[PDB]
């Protein structure tokens, strides 16, 4: 199953090496992980915590922070950034 990122999510994924217009959810997740890691958006002392205020990721997700453990919340935030 392929999903289609909306334009600003697509820009975000391409910034960390993604190539296509449509993606498996696995690939979306890999590039979001790459983005958080490369920009060092996580809390060095509590590494599950992502601080995304002041970054495009937070603008798109609609939150200033979250934990990678919050799966339901993460997939809901991703769903907001996919074309219907």
């Amino acid at each position: 199953t392929l999903v289609r990122p909306k334009p600003l999510l697509l820009k975000l994924l391409k910034s960390v090496g993604a190539q296509k217009d449509t993606y498996t959810m696995k690939e979306v997740l890999f590039y979001l992980g790459q983005y958080i890691m490369t920009k060092r958006l996580y809390d060095e002392k509590q590494q599950h915590i992502v601080y995304c205020s002041n970054d495009l990721l937070g603008d798109l997700f609609g939150v200033p922070s979250f934990s990678v453990k919050e799966h339901r919340k993460i997939y809901t935030m991703i769903y907001r950034n996919l074309v219907v």
